[PDB]
């Protein structure tokens, strides 16, 4: 019993964190096999942050301009290339602690663990979700760039995020491990704003199922709803539309608890209308949307 | 920016997790040097659990009755002994991944990271606090016994908790690494109930400072209070008393934000008597009490391990 925001154990990722220095800038890199991946903005100066020409800046660099430190050992860069917004530094040593891994691009609503790092050293691990506006609500200070988001599948690490920047509202933007940004963001200091965020509806429903599995039933009601009526109500509270894919994904939780998805959708509509009235669900006074249907099944 | 419930990086502890099997029971063990530590209830049957004589049950066991598995390698047990509610299995191999470590007993209100394990394999890591009623509000399924709680200080792991059981309310009880239970709990299948819990006041204040550091100031007010008046109010809402030690510990956060501790207590007093009024603090509609003053400083200053 119990329901916690739970991150994956970070050990497999910790053995991959290195420090990358280029001139006066120091950030984190991910060392897998003989390649160190890091945000390409490590090559930028003060004059190169509004409109950097990364191809132009990178061509002026030599391998010895990149200082890579893995623990107290300096690694030798023997090649460099850019793939979208990530810099790939070929090193003369394969990381002996390289886990079984994959690079996966995730969709909004998906969760992942973040190993927040500074100077190539892991400082904390937390859990977050890719918001519908493609930002993440992380906990990051200056120097955290290059920190990664991941999930674990048995013994395989799926790297899904690399931290690049903090937007004016304090939220964070980054890329997959192929350097493709999540969202309409660019690695430039030009004025950028995250779109209005919305609640991840499928995740809230999954968390309501987690609460039922844990014995919390106060919010249940005798009503059901059509998918369309639910979506008309949901949109008014800035909740993401619930698709037939989401209904299908909630099938196993629906089968386990005996509460049909549209029946739970009517509970959610009622909660949105009434609030909680001094009550909590799984120790929370707000509807939690950073647990996917997959997370709920795994944890329960 | 941002404020998350953040656990310590679990790698140093992951390299210590092993699976311990005794008869039909399988749980987790902590392999440090040449000793595997695990809950002594691994030697119990369902009947033994009802009223166990652990000295009697342990004397009947031989080293070969304990199957210890570290990854896909079986370790050989060469000795066994009991220290309070923890079983210590001497193995013929020192764990090459043994980090610098200490066994520390924590106080209620202190936080720590839990590496939840099943079959000697780490499955998740989460941050929690030792409640004032000595339970932890964890997330554990059957097979999680032997999962450990820890903190990291520089490169040293301080092991502070080992999971033993789930109480009827769904909360969890366990011991320090010397086998001494936190709280008035016993390792027996019997009627046990956690006491009425209270809010960790010093931690709520630390989290209010974290909110101010992150730009959330709506709850601040012009008022201050005496420590006695605050404690009279706090006692009424099932909040732990705030001591002069807690006030001193909140000193650095008070200096950084410019809000005296008793000034933040007057904000907390008003939050208690009046509620949040539709507002949130750090994305929460409840006052969070599972971040200590040290956790707030660590997170808002980026300390690494
Ligand atoms: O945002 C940047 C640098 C940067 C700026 N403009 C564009 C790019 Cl691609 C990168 N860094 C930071 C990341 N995360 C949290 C931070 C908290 C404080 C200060 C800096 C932080
Ligand atoms: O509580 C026990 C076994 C036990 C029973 N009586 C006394 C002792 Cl010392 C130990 N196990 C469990 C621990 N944590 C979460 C669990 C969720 C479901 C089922 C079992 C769980
Ligand atoms: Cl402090």
């Amino acid at each position: 019993s119990g329901f916690r925001k739970m991150a994956f154990p970070s050990g497999k990722v910790e053995g991959c964190m290195v420090q990358v220095t280029c001139g006066t800038t120091t950030l984190n890199g991910l060392w897998l096999d003989d390649v160190v991946y890091c945000p390409r903005h490590v090559i930028c100066t003060s004059e190169d942050m509004l409109n950097p020409n990364y191809e132009d800046l990178l061509i002026r660099k030599s391998n010895h301009n990149f200082l890579v430190q893995a623990g107290n050992v300096q690694l030798r860069v023997i090649g460099h290339s850019m793939q979208n917004c990530v810099l790939k530094l070929k090193v003369d040593t394969a990381n002996p602690k390289t886990p079984k891994y994959k690079f996966v691009r995730i969709q909004p609503g998906q969760t992942f663990s973040v190993l927040a790092c500074y100077n190539g050293s892991p400082s904390g691990v937390y859990q977050c979700a890719m918001r519908p506006n493609f930002t993440i609500k992380g906990s990051f200070l200056n120097g955290s760039c290059g920190s990664v988001g991941f999930n674990i599948d048995y013994d395989c690490v799926s790297f899904c995020y690399m931290h690049h920047m903090e937007l004016p509202t304090g939220v964070h933007a980054g890329t997959d491990l192929e350097g493709n940004f999540y969202g309409p963001f660019v690695d430039r200091q030009t004025a950028q704003a995250a779109g209005t965020d919305t609640t991840i509806t499928v995740n809230v429903l999954a968390w309501l199922y987690a609460a039922v599995i844990n014995g919390d039933r106060w919010f249940l009601n005798r009503f059901t709803t059509t998918l369309n009526d639910f979506n008309l109500v949901a949109m008014k509270y800035n909740y993401e539309p619930l698709t037939q894919d989401h209904v299908d994904i909630l099938g196993p939780l629906s089968a386990q608890t005996g509460i049909a998805v549209l029946d739970m959708c009517a509970s959610l509509k009622e909660l949105l209308q009434n609030g909680m009235n001094g009550r909590t669900i799984l120790g929370s006074a707000l509807l939690e949307d950073e647990f996917t249907p997959f997370d709920v099944v795994r944890q329960c």
